[PDB]
């Protein structure tokens, strides 16, 4: 089809949406940036939703999290590590690559269910209990979440 697909990327932890418009057959990266400021990520649990009528999921990863679990059936993932994952400056938390099959307008959403941040205890090289920050708990976001993170949702041609 010569008509296009507009993809809007949202997340509970993103104040703004991302958007792009693409040709049928194009490959598209939808990714979510997380910046943990002067802290690090300890734990995350998330689920991603998309419309299989319009997109085909080609890959789903946590590019910064080598020991993360991605469930391709449920389109979800999780990670937890006492050594932490350094998201200072902003890094990709989740990246989904799709092929555009259909046309119109569609939403891709990252639902962050759990998110805990922390800092290392220089004496141990593992997370300091007193540093831990409960950013999201069972889908409930902290009142001061955006004092502790920056985030962004991006939709771009795949390279
Ligand atoms: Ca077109
Ligand atoms: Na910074």
């Amino acid at each position: 089809a010569v008509d296009n697909l507009t993809i809007n990327a949202t997340s509970n932890i993103c104040q703004a949406n991302g958007s792009g418009t693409f040709n049928v057959g194009d490959k598209v990266s939808v990714y979510y940036l997380l910046d943990t400021k002067d802290a690090q990520l300890e734990e995350v649990q998330w689920a991603l939703t998309y419309d299989k009528n319009l997109l085909t999921l080609d890959s789903l990863t946590m590019p910064e999290i080598a020991d993360g679990m991605v469930n391709m059936d449920d389109v979800s993932g999780n990670a937890s590590n006492l050594a932490l994952y350094d998201f200072a400056g902003g890094k990709k938390l989740v990246e989904a690559v799709f092929t555009v099959n259909g046309t119109g307008t569609t939403n891709v959403d990252l639902n962050v269910v759990d998110l805990t941040l922390g800092k290392l205890n220089p004496a141990t090289g593992t997370v300091d209990a007193d540093s831990e920050y409960e950013a999201v708990v069972n889908g409930d976001m902290a009142n001061d979440l955006f004092d502790h993170i920056n985030s962004d949702a991006k939709v771009e041609a795949y390279v």
